[PDB]
Parts: C-alpha cells; sequence; structure tokens
C-alpha cells in the first residue's frame, strides 16, 4: 500500500502535480518497461521508413499509415477500460474489506470470558489465537507474502498459532479441502466449553460470541472466493486485445510520413510521437491500475500488507484480553461533571474552526409572515 | 471456473499478456467460430466482388461498401454492451454470493447441538444433511451440472442426501412447487426437538441455529429467483441486435474496394481486413463475456463448480459437526504467554516486509510550532 | 416473466442468436406497431418527394434534409438511454427482491408455534395466513394483475385470505390511508397471545417471530414505497424527448435525395433506410426496456408473475406450517455415518467434472527454496 | 411526488408518449422560462444580424459563428451530466429511504407493551408519539413545507406531538444542537420505566425495542446527515458551468447564416433553430432532473409529500398501538382447513394467468440418456 | 462543509445560476491560480508567435499548432475523469458514513445503565466518554483539523477526554499499532462490570451495549482503513496524465494563427481563447472535485465538520446519559386520546398541501367491469 493521504489532505495549487513526483506505487515505475518497447518498436519502424525502404517500398508504407490510423479509434478502448478497470477497483476495495479482523471477537471476548487466574486467561488467549490462526491459515492460501512467511504449517507452528498437539489434530483430519476454517469450529468447541464451566456467565454472551465468530469466518471464507473466482478471464482478454489493437494501429497510423509527399495532415515530421507517447501511458497506465489491484494479496508496492496485518491483529487482539482485561482504571468524576454544557478547548490553530455557525437544519432561515404561521 | 489469480499477483511487464496464450475460457475458444463465420461472409463477398460481378454490378458494389461504411458506428454499440455487460457480470457475483454454504451452520451446530452419545451424533449429521439436501434439491434445480448428476430424486437419495423413509415425506406432501425448502422446515422441527430434549441447551442457541438456517434458507431462494426472473430478455435482444447491425454494417463497409477507382480512403487493398477482424474479436467477446455469464450454472469453463461446491460442503459440515464435536486439544500456554509484545517471525523471503514504517495515521508528521498547540 | 435461462446455460454458437427467434416478452411484440408508424412517416415523406413536390420544391427538400442529418447526433441519446435504462433495471431488480415472501416466517413458525392440537394448528396456519393477508393486500394495491384478481376486499374474503369477523374489525377501522399493514400488528398480537399461552415456549423465540415479521411488513411497505415514488417524471419526459428529437432528425434526414443531384454522400438510393430502420430498432428497444420494467407488476410478458406467487406463497407456508409441524422421520444413521470422509457419486454424464484438482488456494504453486523458507 | 405508475403499468404503443402531455412535475413546467430566455437571446442575436449589422459586421459575425460552432461538443457535457445526475437520483433514492417510519416501532409496541387499562394505553401512545415526536424535529429541520407547518416548537406543542409539560423539559436541556434525538432518548427511558414495572414482560422485549428505536432513530440522524452535506458545491457548480458553455456556443453557432455568402454547412435559413431548441430542452431538462431532486424536501411537484406522511404515520402508529391492541378475531378454522392443497380462485379477467407452467426450476427440461444417468 | 441545501430546495428560474455567485468551496477559489497559470502561458506563445518568432519561425509554429490540436480529444479524458471522480465521490459519502457517532450508544446507555446515585452517572459518562475518546483517538489520527486541534496526547487529557490516571494504563500498554480501540476494550471491560454489580439489570441489555459497542469501534477502524488505503495512486496519476496531456494538446492548438495565412479553421483571432478557458475550467474543476473530496478530513471548505461533530457528540451523550436519565415528563393523555382519527393542523401557507389524494395504490382507479370480477 502506498499511502498518500496526507499529502492530498487540501485542494491545493500543486494538487495531484505533486503526485507526478512520486515512483513507489507510480504509473512510472509499472509502465516504462512497456514504454519503451513501444517506443522501441515505433522507431524502429521509422528508422526503417527513413533508411532501408526503396521509393516505392516508402510509398506502399505511407498507404499502410494512412489506413492504419483510420483504426486508432479510442472511444470503443476508453469505454471497455472504464468498465473493466471500474470493476477491478470495486471489487479490490471489497477484497480488502473481505480481510478478517479479530476487533469485534477482542472486545467480546474480554467483556464475556472471564477470570483473572491462569485458566481465564487460557481460554481467552486461545479464542483470540484460533482467530488470528484461520486469518493466517487463509491468508497463506491467497497471499504470496504470506505463503512465503508461512510456506509450510510447520512455519505456522513455529510461529506460534498453532500448537504442537493442535497440528497433531489438524493433520489427522481427513479432508482434501483447505482447511482455514478448522479453528473456527474450534472456537466454537471452546466458547461452549467456556459457558458449561461458566467462564462465560450467561447464554445471551455465548451467542454474541458465536455471531461475533460467524462474521470473522465469514470474511475468511469471503477471501477464499475472491481468490477462487478470478474476474472472468474472457473479459480481462477483451480488454487486453482492445487496448493492443489500438496500440497496433496507433504504431503504424502515427507514423511520420515525409512532409514531402504532401498527404493531408502529414505535413510536420516531429520525429517522436510526443502524444502518441502520452496517450499510450495514459492507455496503458489505466489497464495497469487493473494489472496492480487485480490481485491486491500479491507484491505490488499497492497490494495490501498482508504481513503487518497479521502481526498487528495478533498483538492487539492478545493485549486486548489478556493484559487489558478487568484493569479499568478506578472510576472518577470528569472534567466536565459539574458542567451542564461541556465543550473542550480549541488550540491557537483551530480556534478559526469556531465561529462557524453550529448548522442546526437547512430551514431555520425561511422567515415566514405572520399570517402565514396560524394553524387553520 | 477458470482461477488465473496467481498469475496476475503482481503486475509484471508480460502482464496481462500472458493471459492471451490461454486456452481454457479464454475468448478465443468461445469466438473462434463466430469469427469464421464472419470471415467466411466477408471473404465469400471479396470473391464476389472481385471475380464474378461484372463492371456495372462492380460499380453499384462500391457505391454500397461506401454508403455501407458510413452505419458502422461503433459508440453506441460500445455504450450499450458497457452497460448490459457490467449488469451481467454484477448479477454474475450476486448469483456466486447466493450460493448456500453450511459453514456459519456447521460452527453453529457444532458448538450448540450436544452429546458425544449416538444421539448427538444422530442429531449434529441430521441437521447439516438437511442443510446440504437443501443446497442440493436447489442447485439440481438451477444447475445443469447438478441436475445431470441428480436427474431425480432417487439419485439424491443413493447418494445420501435423503434417506428412503424421507423420500416417502417429501413424495407425500402435495404440493406443485419446486420443494427444495422441505428441509430447511425439517431442520427447524429437529433442532426446535433438540432443544426440547435439552440437546440443544439454552434458548438463545436455539434462536441463533434459527437465524443461521433463514440466513442459508433464503440463499437457496435467492438461486431460485436468479434461476427464475433472467435478465430482461428484451434487453439481451437490443444488445444482440446493435451487435449484429454493427457487424453487417462492417461486412458490407469494409471490403476493399479496387483501388483504381480512386475513391476517397479506398487506396490500399490488404486482401484481408485485419482492424475489422479485431474489433470484432473485440465487441463480439465482449458481448460472450456476457454469453458465459448469463448463466453462471451452466458446463462453460468459467461457469461455478457446483458439484466440487456440493462435494467440499457435504464433507467439511460432516466433518465439523462429527468428527470434531467436543474434540479440542488441551488447553495450554501460547508460545508468547509471557510477552507483553509478540510477532511471528519473518522468513529471508519476507523480512524486506519489515523496516517498512508502521502506519499509524495519515496525520502524525504535521510538525506544527510551538505556539500554535496551546490552548485557547 | 419470460424465463430463458436453460437456452443460455452454455455460451454456444448460436448462443444469443437464438433468442432473436422469441415472440413472448420480445423486442418484436413491444415495437412493431412504433416500427410501422416510424416507416409509415419515412415511406410518406419519400413518395412525397418522388412524385408530388416539383422541380424547386425538391430542392428545397434536399437542402432540408441535408441540414436535419447534421443534428442525428447519437451519443447524447446513447448516454441518457444508458443511465436512465440503467436505473430503471437496477430499480426493478430491487422491487423484486421487495416482494414480501413467507418463507422465513414459516421456518419460525414451524419451529415455534407448538401443539399438535387444533389450538396449534390454528394458531399456525392464522399466523401464516396474516402474512399471506398482509402481502395480498399490497399486491391488490400496486399489482394490476392482483387487484383485477380481488377487485374488492369481498374477493379477499371469499378467497378465505380474510375472515368475515376480520372483515369487520378490518372495516371498522377508521384510517384513511392503505390498511395492508393491518395483518401484520394482528400478527404480532396472535404472537403475543400464543406467548403468554406457552404456545410459544421462550422469549427468545416471540423475539424471533417479531424479527421476521418486521423483515415482512417492510417489504410490503417496500413495494408501496416503489408503487408510489414513481421514477423521477421530469426523467422520464427528458429521455423521450431526446429519443423522438433523434427520430425526428432521422426521419428527415435519412431520406434518400436523387443520386443525380450529385450531393455529398447521396449516391445511392436504397428506397429503404435499412440501417436507419435497425438503429431505430436499437434506440428504442432499449427504451422499450425502461417501458416495460417501469412498472414490473402490471401484464407485460416480461412483468412479475404475482398471482402466481399469492399462490405459491400460501399454499407452501400452509403447508410447512400445519402438515409439515413436528413430523420427521424418525433419526436414523446416514449413508456417510461409518465413513470418516465422504462423497456422493457422480454420474456418467458428470464423472469428468472429477479429476479437475480440488482448489486450495492461489498461492500452493509457489515452490520456493531452501534458503528462503528459513526463519529470520 | 408525482406518481404516474398506473400509467406505465404496460408497455404500451403510446407508452411513454402519454407522459409528454402530462403538465405537473414535467419538464416543460420546470424549463419553460430558461426556453423562453435561450430563444430570446437566440432571436435578439438573428435580428440584429439580419436588421442592424453592416456588410462588415455581418461578415465578422459570420466568421464568429463559424468559429464558435466548433466548441459546441456535446458529449463532455453528456458525460459530465450522465455521472452527476445518476449520483443526485441515487442519493435521491437513499434519502426517500431514510424517511423514518413508525411501523416497525408499532409492530413492536402493540405486541410487548402490555395492559388494555389506561396506564398501558399511555405507555404504547406515548412511546409511538415519541417516535413521532422525533420525526417531526427532523422534518422540520430539513423540509421547508414541514417547517412552514410548524415554524415555531409552539406549534409542535399545539398540534399535540409535544405536551406542555414535555416542552418545558426539551426548552431546559442546554444544547446548542438540534435536539430532535431528545424524544428518542424519552423513549429508551420509558422503554426501561415500562419493563421495570411489568408492562414489558420480558428482557428480550425490551432489547427488540430498544434496536427498533435505534433504527428509527439512525434513520433521523441519516436526514439530518443529508441535509447537511450538500452534493459538493463544485461538482454542482462544474456541470452548470459545461452546461452553460455549451448553450454559450450553441447561441452564437447556431445563428442561421445568410445562404447568400455560401459558408459550408450554411444553406438553409429556417429562422427557428429547432433542434437546438430540442437539443437545449433535453440537456437542460436532463440538469433539471437533479435541480429538482438535489434537495428532495422542498416544494417540487416531485418533492416527497412530508406532511401527508407525518399525518398518516401519526395516525396509524395511534390505531395500532391503541386501537388495535389485544383486538383479535376468535381463532377460527380458514376456508383451507381441510384442504391438502390450497388455491384461492381466480376472476374471469385473471383466469387466463392459469394454465401457464408452474415454473419449478431451468434444469427440468434437459431430458437426459438412459446410460448418462447411472452413479459411476 | 459548504451546506447550500436551503438553496436548492425547489427547482427555480435561476436554479444553479445563483450557485454560480458563491465563493466559499467554489470552483473558482479552488481554480483561479491554475486558470492563470495556463492563460499566463497561452499568452506567452501567443506573445512569442505575434511578436518574437521570424516568418519561417511563425510557419513552423502554425504548422506545430495544427498537428497539435489533433490531439486534444476531450472524449477520452471526460471517460476516465467521470468513472474516477464517481469512484471518489462515492468512496467521500462513503468515509462520511463511517464518521462514529455515540447516539445508538447513548439512547442505549440511557436506557440500560442504571441509578440516579453519583456511581450510575459516573458509570454511564464514563462509558459514554470512552466512546467519545476512541472517536478522538481516531479522528486525530486521521483529521489534520482535529490532530492540529489534540497534537499530543496531553492535550486529550487536558480536554477531559482522557483521565490522568487513564493516560497511565494507555502509555503503559506496549504496542507499536494506533491505539484508537484501546477506550472500547475499556468500555467492554466497565459494561461487564456494570452487570456483574447490576447495574445493567440483564443479559440482553449488557449483549446490546456490547452490539453498539462494536458497531461504534467498527466505525472508528473504518476510518483508520480508508485513511490508509489510499485511493490508488496509479489511477490518481493516470487521470492527472490524462487531463494535462489535453491541456497540453490545448495550450499549442487552441493558438489564434495569424487569419492571413488562410489556414483552414483559423480565420478569426479573438486574441482570449474565451471556449477553451471554458473548457479548462470544466475539465480542471471536474478534476478538482476529485482533489477536495479525495481526503475529505483536511482543511479545505468543503472537507467535513469533524472538530464541531467531536464538540457535539460529547455534549449530546452527556446530555442524553447524565441530565436526561429517567427524567421523563409524567405520563398523560395525549391531545388526540379520544380521538378515533388524528390529525394535526396546517398552517395557512401549508393547508393547499391538503385536498391532495391520499395516495392508496396504483391500483385503484382501474374500474373493472362487473362480468370481470366474478371467480372463476
Ligand atoms: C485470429 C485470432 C483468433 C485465433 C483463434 C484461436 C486459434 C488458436 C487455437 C488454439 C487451439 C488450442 C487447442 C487446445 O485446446 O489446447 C488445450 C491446451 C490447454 O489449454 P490451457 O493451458 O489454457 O488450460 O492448450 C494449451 O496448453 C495452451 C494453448 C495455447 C493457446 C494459443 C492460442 C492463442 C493464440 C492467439 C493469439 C492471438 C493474436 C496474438
Ligand atoms: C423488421 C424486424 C422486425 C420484425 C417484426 C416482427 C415480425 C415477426 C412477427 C412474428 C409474429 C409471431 C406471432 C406469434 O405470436 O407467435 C407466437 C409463437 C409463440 O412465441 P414464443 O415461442 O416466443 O413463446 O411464436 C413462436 O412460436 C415462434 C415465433 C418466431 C418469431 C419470429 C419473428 C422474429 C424474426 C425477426 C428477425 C429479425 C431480423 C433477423
Ligand atoms: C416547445 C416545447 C415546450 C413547450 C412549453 C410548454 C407549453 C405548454 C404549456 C401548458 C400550460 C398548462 C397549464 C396548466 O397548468 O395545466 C394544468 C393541467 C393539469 O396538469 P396535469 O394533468 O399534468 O396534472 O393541465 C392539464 O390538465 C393537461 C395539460 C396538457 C399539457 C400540454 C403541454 C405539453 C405539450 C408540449 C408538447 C411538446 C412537443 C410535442
Ligand atoms: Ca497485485
Ligand atoms: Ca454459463
Ligand atoms: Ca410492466
Ligand atoms: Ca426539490
Ligand atoms: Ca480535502
Ligand atoms: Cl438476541
Amino acid at each position: 500500500t502506498v499511502t498518500y493521504t496526507a499529502r492530498v489532505a487540501n485542494a491545493r495549487f500543486g494538487g495531484f502535480s505533486q503526485l507526478l513526483l512520486l515512483w513507489r506505487g507510480s504509473i512510472y515505475k509499472l509502465l516504462w518497461r512497456e514504454l519503451l518497447c513501444f517506443l522501441g518498436f515505433y522507431m524502429a519502424l521509422s528508422a526503417a521508413y527513413r533508411f532501408v525502404l526503396t521509393e516505392g517500398q516508402k510509398r506502399y508504407f505511407e498507404k499502410l499509415v494512412i489506413y492504419c490510423d483510420q483504426y486508432a479509434s479510442l472511444i470503443p478502448v476508453s469505454f471497455v477500460l472504464g468498465f473493466y478497470v471500474t470493476l477491478v477497483v470495486n471489487r479490490w476495495w471489497s477484497q480488502y474489506l473481505c480481510m478478517p479482523l479479530p476487533d469485534a471477537l477482542m472486545c467480546v471476548v474480554a467483556g464475556t470470558v472471564h477470570g483473572r487466574d491462569d485458566r481465564g486467561r487460557l481460554y481467552r488467549r486461545t479464542l483470540m489465537r484460533y482467530a488470528g490462526l484461520s486469518a493466517v491459515l487463509i491468508l497463506r492460501s491467497v497471499s504470496t507474502a504470506v505463503f512465503k512467511r508461512f510456506p509450510t504449517i510447520d512455519h505456522v507452528v513455529e510461529a506460534g498459532f498453532m500448537t504442537r498437539e493442535e497440528r497433531k489434530k489438524f493433520e489427522n483430519l481427513n479432508s482434501s479441502y483447505n482447511k482455514y476454517w478448522v479453528p473456527c469450529v474450534w472456537f466454537s468447541n471452546l466458547a461452549a466449553q467456556a459457558r458449561r464451566e461458566g467462564r462465560i456467565r450467561d447464554n445471551s454472551a455465548l451467542k454474541l460470541l458465536l455471531e461475533e465468530l460467524n462474521v470473522f469466518r465469514g470474511k475468511c471464507g469471503m477471501l477464499f472466493h475472491y481468490d477462487w473466482i478470478s474476474v472472468p478471464l474472457v473479459y480481462t482478454q477483451v480488454v487486453t486485445i482492445a487496448l493492443y489493437s489500438y496500440f497496433l494501429a496507433c504504431l503504424i497510423g502515427r507514423q511520420f510520413l515525409d512532409p514531402a509527399q504532401g498527404y493531408k495532415d502529414h505535413d510536420l515530421d516531429l520525429c517522436v510521437p510526443i502524444f502518441t507517447l502520452l496517450q499510450f501511458f495514459f492507455y496503458a497506465g489505466w489497464l495497469k491500475v487493473a494489472e496492480q489491484l487485480i490481485n491486491p494479496f500479491g507484491e505490488d508496492d499497492d497490494d495490501f500488507e498482508t504481513n503487518f496485518l497479521i502481526d498487528r491483529n495478533f498483538q492487539v487482539s492478545m493485549l486486548a484480553v489478556d493484559e487489558m482485561y478487568d484493569d479499568l482504571a478506578v472510576l472518577e468524576k470528569d472534567l466536565y461533571w459539574d458542567a451542564a454544557e461541556a465543550r473542550a478547548p480549541y488550540t491557537a490553530a483551530t480556534v478559526f474552526q469556531l465561529r462557524q455557525p453550529s448548522f442546526q437544519g437547512s430551514t431555520f432561515d425561511i422567515t415566514l409572515a405572520k399570517e402565514d404561521m396560524q394553524f387553520q
């Protein structure tokens, strides 16, 4: 992920122009090789036309250039790219939202699975660890980075997400399908056991735990589905073919022809097709948006930071359910206890935000007449 | 389903160009017959114009070609295709999401329907089997592959999704409408019975079971609705007519005319309409995206793998509610028990992912001045 | 509804071409009158130009044709049609999803409202009948077909959805607004009564019943809202005017002019504006998609089959809550009881679906090196 | 709201053509002044060119007309209008769906807040009245019509939505922000009190009441947010500027030039720019769709009927929770009690809907071969 | 936020034209510098061409202008801008909806956490303060304005959102990740404690509290995700490059050439490229919509008013859970107690809204024939 939110907090004169000076996750980094290849083919054709071809071959080449320039229709490709890239971007965001996070579970577990003794700690930590383990199993199934970090289940065990006895149970299960769901079933069994023992004090709490468990498990499964059900291959091929057909038509039709021949619209030979190169950058980069996001769990600069998320989720969940369990500060009167109203101070840099009227609703400046306000 | 996610993990120089070398689920496999027919008509017209028609007929043919080329407007067809194909693709994904999965139910059942004895096993297995049976009944109603696998209810019985006594009850129900919902009602009755017997220990657990049951049943019904309510036929006909009208205009108007006649824009005769063929591939393949996805439960390469899903769902659900019931590893101290913090190791191939700053929020580099930070 | 899902299970060579041979719900059935009128006006103008007008009038007519052809801009109309028709299609699907179905309620009622005696049957049947009655009242308010079936409340009573005493209570309620909601309030009161009597055994079950009741009632109300809040009239008028303006410009500008006059682009007189007629079919049919779906509760071929749904919902709900109540087959060992794994057989026509690898995740072919897999 | 749903139940030959004869909520009513102004400017320029300007001034005017006609590019404006108007229409529907309705609350209250005595009536009526009062407070904050009906809180009190003692409490609260939420907090306190007194019989019922209360309150708050967070002003200004730039280019470039000058494409002087006027109607009306809907709580013909909804919601809620409380008809055998199946009659006008096959699923006509159906 | 809802309540003749006279949040304020730069470059080139270049240089310049004008294709940029800006606007609204509000929590807390004594007040106030504190921590992480108001945690403590003892606990937690979630875990622990002490009277109430807590926490986390996962940088760069390429092509190709040279379409030299400047305003302002909204938590005029929301949320939550706790007006007969029906009065300005028929449904004017209404 290349976060540039801070850079675009305000719409400034430099604005998005500043972003053109970024390299990581940039269009340049993703497209310079393709741009070099396109320019190489264009210049090879231009050099042949300028130095190799005979006069008759040169006339035929000019004829072909004129014919080919007619098929560089950018409107169709613009359409198909817009629709396809929009689909891919929306799917990219949906996939990010399907990342399984433990926060809801950790809040519930800290609030419902009780006991300061070692057994209560074991319950809370084990529940959260099962959640993290399910997330790890699915992510290593769908994320190249996570797989490289956990290339075998042994690595998961050595990382401490799975115990040796748990690994015995995990392998002993006879299934040919991805077992990422197994720790969720373990979670359910352990929660039921905790309720039976009274560590969970009420049936509503167990219901809440199971509900949040199923939310988390469902997000895991959604990651599996997105990984399995690619964007339809035919659609990706169609868009790629459309773009490459336009680029072929441009590679031929944008050749600079000898101005002496006097062809209509071929009178200036810049020797470098500047605007065609800009158009190539535009359209190829538009498709590169899809190329990068179509699988957000790769190692692209803008692919999701899955390993960082694994680390953060584990650390925070453990903190919340173990160190923070039943560890409140003493209830004390807050600063605004005796104040009927309340408003925190403003700094010098922000007090200007005050004196802006507190919006009450769009209707409170109509200022009707007295005769209008009398009830029938 | 043709999964190529692994191939596009990273945006690479080859990128989507590599995908053009795939056959299964490809544009080529879906369109080569139509391309051959289009080329055959084009070449038949060209051969007539070149070898059969008289001089006067040839002049009239050239006139008609010039007239027809004016109506090859690709912008309208591009519009209609974009909107229609986008509708179809979104509906395709929605249908996939409506596939009924047992995972939520199996977690709840493993956590709430109790007893290691044979009766507890019977309860858990029967509940999950009713879920699977409902899924089978709807899928055989909507999926050609599943129907071919279960062409009659007798096949469902022999597969063990339905018992002989259950089949007697199923047929004895007098209804002219699809009975896919029947096992859901059986599920509800059985859950209520289990609660009455105390196999389900609390009313909240029964409520949770019924809630997840209705989620699953609703997904089944959504499959029925999608199967019944086709994309409006008039819309599909409109898009097909638009595309074929463009292709007619191209079949005539893209004919190569004798360059000797000196017609404007007809000076080069390539004898093969390369860019028109590419445009046909583009647009016809764009519509073929819809043709493949408009019913995702067929046998296309990119249609959903319904039978694999039936097998996986049954096997996993049975595992989770029977073999994994109350079969936890002993609660033991985890690797990070004594660690206030925690972070699993990184492999050599991934340690580079570390040393990337842990994002805290976009605001934490503003670096205000001392006088700005004082409260009013 | 014209269901053609079976026809498009696979993308075939004939593909959507076969659909062009369908009449029910077709573009032809919806547009042949408009096509005849358009052709009649075009041919009347052509006949006047060919046989009535004088030479000077003929020259002025040619001038006007040339001027008018300039304003046949299809891109604006294509835009407006795309956006408007897409809005209408999405709203069409949303309306279908707002159809009130009893399945969730019937599952809950069968599972929660108890007693094999006549009073338990009365409770279950009456609850489901109240649901069906609310659906009938709203549908007769919004569906022309349903209204024709139930033109007065007396018809509802004779159909048995409402009892005579219920009808007395219904009419005695003093309200000038649609009373479709009344049976939902009756449902709530009856459920509360059943809980008081212990026919509903727990408060969680009553809560679940009321939750599903409100889901159903909300769908009824959504039907009322969609019926009341039309697509904004100004938008429909705008799209209609845009389309008719294009068709006016075409009716004039596509007239075939005397080739002898030698006007640019007017050299061939086909006497039938084939491609203009195809364009009219395209664009007018695109709008006809909206014309049919803008109210899906009419009697169009592709309008929803509301009466069939009323019949099916009533019959199935009654079956589920009366005949199927507490009528399970004896719990028996399933076919896969002794099998650690499980997989139902495949038929000859489908065994080929096997031997396709069971997808495990996109990451499981990376095949890293030994030195890469060592933890830091 | 201008409801024309009945008019478009079926796609008819007249179809949307009939809608062009409507005035209320019409494009004509919203645009005739702008059309008159556009025509006035056009005709003033034409009259100057025809009767005031000298020959040299006339030549310069023709030059300027030719130059200006080049910038009447309708594709950009069509794009921006499509995207912007679509945003506004979707937001319009979302706002309508955020209208707070009491139906869910009234069902729950009738089912859960008990007692036929005056105190039970007081509880039920007061709860529903608090809901209605919150709706009134927010609507008078966001709806010009509602504000005109309730220009001061005194009007709310005299309308009986708020009592005098309640008004004392309401004003005594020290807050500078809109207090529409206050009756929701009152609702919560009153529900808790009713539970303490046992008028609400169980904790699940209180939970359900509070859940629906928060749904209702959230809809109120969503109305506040939509009122506060306008469509970004810059976007509205951009679209307006684009449209007016096109109309400027047309006002100049569509002037009819003297045909004697022999300018290309200026040979016919109709003296009335018919198709330009139609284009103005099209595009300006397209923007007028947004102008009307951008605030749906005004007094436009197609703005929401907020006061009618207030009246209906109050009357229906009071009916449901007071007159209909525990007022069921005696449970009696329904018409289909003894019938294993059930189907209500059809009228003469609708019996034709029967004999249409009952859809069972798209797979049930495949008709496989005997050898294909044998299990492996 | 620049609220102009009141201004566009009705579609008026002035309509959106009035909005063009606004400065705050306007296109002018966001774009005048860029417009000045564009005009400066254009005029510098024009002055060079008019006063510096030699005759031969002038001919070459005219050649280059003619060549460059060919690449000012506005359709591609219009496409990319439409799709990209639409994505950004939708994301903008989603982010606003992810703002964490306490209203649901405050209703629940006022209804479920009991006791008029100081301890009950402490419980209620502390719970709501934890919610507000979590919101403050995330907002200061994502909002430049809020960060400037709370540049250090010490400022949060002095504002009274966090207590000194709470701050000790907060810093003592060993985590390298944003701790905005910590007060949510505190909230959960405190709610569990209150239930143990009986301040919360039932387990359903605690479940409801935890559910709403997780809703609020999830909104906080969504703010973090939106802040972290920027709109993909490559996409923003692509759109910026497309726009700047068009503006380059215009800066060259829209130069006014000497009319004496007699170039086609270069005959009038206005010396100011009015319509090109309008097009620049259009397209650059369209992108400025994205530039402003891409981070809505900055200090743009149309960025969200985060500090106002913090103040309002804290003040209202405290009011609701402390001053309004168990402080109802005595239950009294409402104005419509004895009225079977009910309707509040209308004012003179609004009585016209009456006499509009109360909509009952679109079907109630069909007026069938007697023979049509008889049941079969
Ligand atoms: Ca990637
Ligand atoms: Ca298919
Ligand atoms: Ca219809
Ligand atoms: Ca309005
Ligand atoms: Ca901003
Ligand atoms: Cl619950």
